[PDB]
């Protein structure tokens, strides 16, 4: 069609997806990148969505179910072939599930029009709205070793969020030098900073293993009541 | 039709919902504003309903009991086109999921009449019973940290449950400000006062990070130890 | 039908279920007021029992056992039309959710007869006879908080079992006065005394947010070794 | 017809109302979920908008600008229209006040199409840019004592502004409990504050009612002397 | 006809305004009291409301805003009516002040039914949910003199309320005795209480004609320096 997608526009769709995530500034940004688009340039952008694949899932449950509203005030036509005419398109074909690039060019071309582009972009600003509303990405810099935590497994979600985490490998590197020991509780702060600079993972989860064993409590009880006494 | 549902009739029923939430007063309410009106008027004051998801989700759970009860009442016939008369009401039908806003007209005004709104305002009024007598809306006045529990996770349910809150964004900011240290339990309660005024979350969350860890179970034991001796 | 069930039969059954519930009662006054009744007439005076949803629940289920038990000894005919007769019941035909009321007068008046309504009375009596047996109702006095449960816990399982109570509104305030400081644990009971009469609510959920927290655990530590000592 | 609004994207507008005010976030939301809809679902959508009656006026008054605007543009055809023709709309048949739905989707579907949806929601957009710029939602948060004005009026402003606020119902009677006494000017919140917790509100009227009268100016006047001397 | 009111339908609408003025019970008695009442029982009840003439002028611009709405809906045709047909009902034919009751029961009794009666009670139901939203009535506990409003100002607003009161006149006699120099400012009150009881008005306002004035301000203000020195 006329108003396919360019280059600029596919870039810009994708670096906005990277900057901005998912806040709300991403569907003004989508509905003015997408305006006039087949489906099938749709799903060309929803498909260059890396990351935040709990959100796309949203999005596609949201497509779904429009689907299913649009199937439920279009009823299959009786079997008219109708050579000269087309079939009408169902929720699928919408969606571009079901539909060929030629397909959608002819909906959209044909008088009167059925704009299958703006129906699909209108079900997608819906998923999007409710990603924006309900939807928060994972974050590094929220991983905290609970009060109770062992060490160990506090290392293990910290280190899933860092390999999920849109950042540089040297980023992460730092992240991990500076965030793991930052965000442990003061328990396995405490031992972790007696350790000193230069403690390797390994060093640091030996030294925090005891944590909430039966001897460090002796040894912090018997420590506190020495204190007060 | 001639009772259909006005622009301040559908304002009204909008802020009923919105200034009662499901009070015992919405159900008079509902029958006073629906009275004559459709089953396609009736879908759009359901659809009006903002939040409360899982109290629509219970009528709509009870308007499809009704349908069924209605389906079991009404047996479909052995297709007899009758092209002087028109097809008998289903359940999803009176509901208006299958049927149009032409054939509830043609229902409602056919002679016998079949009030298909009427039948559908009794199944939602049924519904809104249901709700009423059962469903509870969260409250942020209700989260409270419980004795054991991090305070992490108390601040994970606080700002969800104010995600959900009907307020605005600058009340919603003056909750944040009192109740979240104002709810929690009093051992995290003490250390919050003890940073005093101006901490952000992030302190807060860091402060009360050991609460439960055996450090903080130690060094609390060891005080109350030393004040009774 | 001449032993349709007359209004003083129907309250009678009403009366009987709201004093007595469940009780083993129950079947010989059911057996007694239900006796000539159609299948539509049994199902009026279940229809009638206000609560007692899960008992409910195990009747129906224990009619449906029946009513499989009846179509596996009675076989659908190789359909002969038999225009001088009738059809002949099937299960759920007796227990009324697939027959309508002229069916079962003539099944009940046929000759042979076929007593629709006595056969769906014994098949209530079994589920009757399962209910009295296992069902236990709730209870408010059977509320009581755990040794280990939080204050806010116990309220809320309080005030839950107190909406499904049966009694009127007073007698349901003179409950939240008397059993809910009542049934808690010592623990709580204690704060909950030294707070005094006019406490409201929200001060008795504040006043036993920590019991189990460990500033409440090393306080009553110490408080006890002091007496010891 | 493709384009109708459905039951998300009206419930979506709904909750964007309620949760953003007026924000101008609502701008973009508006102008995604109305995308091919008619006038009279663009209608639909702004009756849901519950409360901000002063900003819903505006709104209005905008929008009856524009449609003096386009009948500046489009003047009146005289003669009867042909046969095959359909009229040509004015401003109130774009707005929705004087056409039906059929004249509407007429318009929309013709060759060539005359998109009155697309024009009504530029003025509509307009309206809102208005409201979001100019239009401020009255907060019970800004309701504060004047250095002079009495104790009642406050508190007959304090309740007003309370019944506009958009807040469930205990929310708004913690708010009475908090800002009432809170926001009072420094002359009355030294005799509220004597009274001690517990004080009613006429208990708190009667205390505050002489403040600005000759005697308390007296009495202060003699307290600060003697504190002086 | 048949669902006229009777003369207990309208007693018993004649004391729940008297008993409960416009609380939200209102809404659901009127709406039960006026089933199938044409238009003029319909102005026959809201004539027979005594007092509250505010909020039945309020219900009367919502009636004429109501008319408005369905005159746009319902354009005026040509009227070439047969001899057996009737002219089609306007607002005001709804509202009963341009259509006689044998022409309200004629629109009532016709097929298709035109339901005039209904249609006018759910306009008279949305005043009345307005009446019920903002109206307050007054109440003489709510007339208190203000720290500077001069003692007979306070008597002529007094005064004017208790006329207003709905009260026996002993009810009234003993409010005057009771309430007049119970909510006067503490000023007033303080000569009030120095004047003793059996003072008539006159006496009361002469001894409160000063107060505010120069020579009372400049007493106050030496009484009390003297008593800080
Ligand atoms: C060839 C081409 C022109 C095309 C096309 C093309 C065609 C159709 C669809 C599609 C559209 C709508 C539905 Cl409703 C379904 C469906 N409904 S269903 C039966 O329930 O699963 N299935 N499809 C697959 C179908 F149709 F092919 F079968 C679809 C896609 C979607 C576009 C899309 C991506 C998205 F993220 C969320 C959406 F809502 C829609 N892309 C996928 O679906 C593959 N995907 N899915 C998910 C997830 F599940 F996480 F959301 C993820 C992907 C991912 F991209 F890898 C990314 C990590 C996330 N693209 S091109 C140049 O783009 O390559
Ligand atoms: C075009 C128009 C005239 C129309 C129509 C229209 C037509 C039908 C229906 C509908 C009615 C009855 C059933 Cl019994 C089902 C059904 N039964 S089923 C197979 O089990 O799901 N499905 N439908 C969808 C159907 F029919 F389209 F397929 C329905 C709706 C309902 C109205 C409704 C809302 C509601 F809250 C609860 C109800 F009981 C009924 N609205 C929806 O259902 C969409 N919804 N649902 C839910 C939830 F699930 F949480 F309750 C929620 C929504 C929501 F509004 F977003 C809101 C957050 C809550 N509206 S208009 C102007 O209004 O746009
Ligand atoms: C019109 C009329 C003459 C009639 C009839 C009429 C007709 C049939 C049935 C019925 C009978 C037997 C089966 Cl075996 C099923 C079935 N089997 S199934 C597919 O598995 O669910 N469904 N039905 C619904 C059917 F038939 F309509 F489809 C039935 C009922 C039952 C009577 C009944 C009540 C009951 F408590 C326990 C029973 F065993 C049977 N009433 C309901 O069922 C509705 N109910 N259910 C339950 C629960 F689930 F908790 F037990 C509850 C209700 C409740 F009453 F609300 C109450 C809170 C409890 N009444 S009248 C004057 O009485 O109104
Ligand atoms: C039946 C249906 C399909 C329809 C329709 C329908 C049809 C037309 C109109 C309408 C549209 C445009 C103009 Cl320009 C006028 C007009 N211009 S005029 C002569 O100067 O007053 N009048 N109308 C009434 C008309 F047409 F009947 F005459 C309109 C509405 C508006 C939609 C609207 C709402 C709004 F808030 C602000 C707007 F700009 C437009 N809704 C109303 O107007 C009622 N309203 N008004 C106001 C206020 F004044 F405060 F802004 C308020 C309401 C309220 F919603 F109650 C809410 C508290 C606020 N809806 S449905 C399913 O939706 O019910
Ligand atoms: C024969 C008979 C059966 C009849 C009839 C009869 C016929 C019509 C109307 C009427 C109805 C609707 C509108 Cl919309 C207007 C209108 N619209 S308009 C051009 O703007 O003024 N005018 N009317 C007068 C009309 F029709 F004559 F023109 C009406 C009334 C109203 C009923 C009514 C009362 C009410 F309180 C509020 C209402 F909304 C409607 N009663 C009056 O109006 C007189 N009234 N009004 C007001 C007020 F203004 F405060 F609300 C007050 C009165 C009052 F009762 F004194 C009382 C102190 C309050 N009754 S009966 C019983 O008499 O024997
Ligand atoms: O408070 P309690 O309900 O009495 O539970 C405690 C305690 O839990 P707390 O954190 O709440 O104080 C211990 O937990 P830790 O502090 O050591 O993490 C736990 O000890 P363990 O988890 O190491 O087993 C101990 O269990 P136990 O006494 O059996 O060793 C258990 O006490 P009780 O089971 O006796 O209640
Ligand atoms: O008490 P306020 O309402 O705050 O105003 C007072 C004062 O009031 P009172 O006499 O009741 O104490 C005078 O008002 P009136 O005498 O007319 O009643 C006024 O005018 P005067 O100088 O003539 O006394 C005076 O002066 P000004 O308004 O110029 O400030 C002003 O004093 P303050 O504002 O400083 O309190």
């Amino acid at each position: 069609v006329h108003q396919a997608i360019s280059p600029r526009t596919l870039n810009a769709w994708v670096k906005v997806v990277e900057e901005k995530a998912f806040s709300p500034e991403v569907i003004p940004m989508f509905s003015a990148l997408s305006e006039g688009a087949t489906p099938q340039d749709l799903n060309t952008m929803l498909n260059t969505v890396g990351g935040h694949q709990a959100a796309m899932q949203m999005l596609k449950e949201t497509i779904n179910e429009e689907a299913a509203e649009w199937d439920r005030l279009h009823p299959v036509h009786a079997g008219p072939i109708a050579p000269g005419q087309m079939r009408e398109p169902r929720g699928s074909d919408i969606a571009g599930t079901t539909s060929t690039l030629q397909e959608q060019i002819g909906w959209m071309t044909h008088n009167p029009p059925i704009p299958v582009g703006e129906i699909y972009k209108r079900w997608i600003i819906l998923g999007l709205n409710k990603i924006v509303r309900m939807y928060s990405p994972t974050s590094i810099l929220d991983i905290r070793q609970g009060p109770k935590e062992p060490f160990r497994d506090y290392v293990d979600r910290f280190y899933k969020t860092l390999r999920a985490e849109q950042a540089s490998q040297e980023v992460k590197n730092w992240m991990t030098e500076t965030l793991l020991v930052q965000n442990a509780n003061p328990d396995c702060k405490t031992i972790l900073k007696a350790l000193g600079p230069g403690a390797t993972l390994e060093e640091m989860m030996t030294a925090c293993q005891g944590v909430g064993g039966p001897g460090h409590k002796a040894r912090v009880i018997a420590e506190a009541m020495s204190q007060v006494t």
